[PDB]
């Protein structure tokens, strides 16, 4: 991997000091392969209940003393605490702290696209974060999911198995694709709800994405967004043209409905057994059917703010590709990193694992060297 995971801990924060001190001088001047055996050996001596914690995803042995100095100075100042999503850097002394789980839509990258290609890609990324959550034994307090991630989501929460959501996003995606006609699209306001909904009245363009404070995006066919365009520009707001050929989240995906709700309609829903912030109510999911859930889902406003809102975490871990909704997250104040299944790069993984570690949501990083 370019990218190693270094975890420990111990009983306390004197304990885990006089640790971090001995392993940043075993650290100094390490070649790559030493520093790979110094992570194995310490993820294999430093698991199950392990209640001071450290953990950082690392590019080279000095990378690592970097991370090092930087716990160390906050023990020596008495912090418990240091979380730094964006340089792959935790610290916790005294967890378990609450993790939320994040999974994406589209506008994912795909391992414009088509959204009949897409939509299995991106869920397929996601199902193997859950099997990497599963094999670490992780525990969230619940989760959400952007969009096409609300599958992934109830997946994860035990409604749907891997299998039919897999299948479901596969129809999905070719649902969706075959509904638009008049050409629509998508236009990314700089601005929040209200200040969208103003721009928007009386044009025939609807709020298709409340993504927060700053950052609503509203979807019509072309001369309805043109009319928003011109509104925003008049009005001084940034307004900026996603590269996407459908209006999604608005009426004009209507003529999707009965393709979907056929799909969905054949499987074998459970009730979720772990909590849900759904992005189509903006409410916890508390036994809707989810098949009138998915088709009002084709025409409504994607509801992340809200449910972004309801998840109570002190830490957010993306399971699916890429890192937006770790960036919408951070947009909203919230600390967030993403695990990035499915690239090529192990930045991701490393982050997200030594995230979930130190947080306590997991107690066991050996299965990141494991197979190599
Ligand atoms: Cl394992």
């Amino acid at each position: 991997p370019d990218h190693e995971l270094v975890v420990c801990g111990a009983p306390d924060a004197a304990a885990l000091t006089g640790l971090l001190t001995r392993v940043r001088a075993a650290a100094t001047a390490l070649s790559r392969p030493e520093l790979t055996d110094l992570a194995a050996g310490l993820a294999a001596a430093h698991r199950g209940d392990v209640p001071a914690r450290f953990a950082a995803a690392v590019r080279d042995a000095d990378g690592l003393v970097a991370a090092l100095d930087r716990a160390l100075g906050h023990l020596a100042e008495g912090g418990r605490r240091l979380l730094d999503a964006g340089r792959g850097l935790f610290l916790v002394v005294g967890g378990p702290l609450r993790v939320g789980l994040l999974f994406p839509g589209q506008a994912a990258p795909v391992h414009p696209v088509d959204t009949a290609v897409a939509q299995p890609a991106i869920i397929a990324d996601s199902l193997a974060g859950i099997r990497w959550l599963d094999r670490l034994g992780a525990r969230p307090v619940g989760a959400l999911g952007h969009s096409l991630g609300e599958l992934a989501a109830l997946s994860w929460a035990g409604a749907l198995d891997a299998d039919d959501t897999l299948a479901l996003a596969r129809a999905r995606g070719e649902a969706m694709s075959a509904a638009t006609e008049a050409p629509s699209g998508m236009l990314s306001l700089r601005a929040d709800l209200a200040a969208a909904r103003e721009l928007a009245a009386g044009t025939g363009a609807v709020v298709a994405v409340d993504n927060g404070e700053r950052h609503v995006v509203v979807a019509g066919t072309r001369p309805e967004l043109d009319r928003v365009a011109e509104a925003a520009r008049h009005a001084g707001i940034e307004a900026t043209p996603l590269a996407v050929s459908h209006a999604f989240h608005s009426p004009l995906m209507a003529p999707a409905a009965e393709a979907l709700r056929r799909a969905a309609g054949r499987l074998p829903w459970r009730r979720p057994e772990r909590p849900v912030a759904s992005t189509v109510t903006g409410a916890w999911w508390a036994d809707e059917d989810p098949v009138e859930v998915l088709v009002r889902q084709l025409t409504g406003p994607v509801r992340f703010r809200e449910a972004l809102g309801l998840l109570d975490a002190d830490l957010l871990v993306e399971v699916g590709p890429g890192r937006m909704l770790s960036a919408l997250a951070e947009a909203a104040g919230r600390t967030a990193v993403s695990l990035d299944a499915g690239a090529a790069s192990a930045a991701g993984m490393a982050a997200g694992t030594a995230a979930l570690f130190a947080a306590g949501a997991v107690d066991d990083a050996t299965p990141f060297f494991a197979g190599r």
